[PDB]
């Protein structure tokens, strides 16, 4: 009962932590998706500014 | 024993799933991290190309 209870408190805590890791990994997926998109948008802007600088050049 | 064994297999399944929520979220953030590294590297290369175009300008 204890082998399972212990395995459970550990599986359950590991779950809360895996769920937390998932929460954080997902928070990071979302925070990075935001950041990736921000760098993609800023990249498009750098590329547009580059096309502009190159046309001005 | 069954209550703990079941709660355990469920904590373990939830754990494997949460680990996969995290692994998939990790795969996604990792994909995104690769994208931020590549896009941000291009942001900076575009920004550097831009700085170059602007300096040349």
């Amino acid at each position: 009962l204890d082998k399972y209870s212990e395995a459970l408190k550990d599986a359950q805590e590991k779950l809360e932590l895996a769920e937390k890791k998932a929460t954080d990994a997902e928070a990071d997926v979302a925070s990075l998706n935001r950041r990736i998109q921000l760098v993609e948008e800023e990249l498009d802007r750098a590329q547009e500014r580059l096309a502009t600088a190159l046309q001005k050049l």
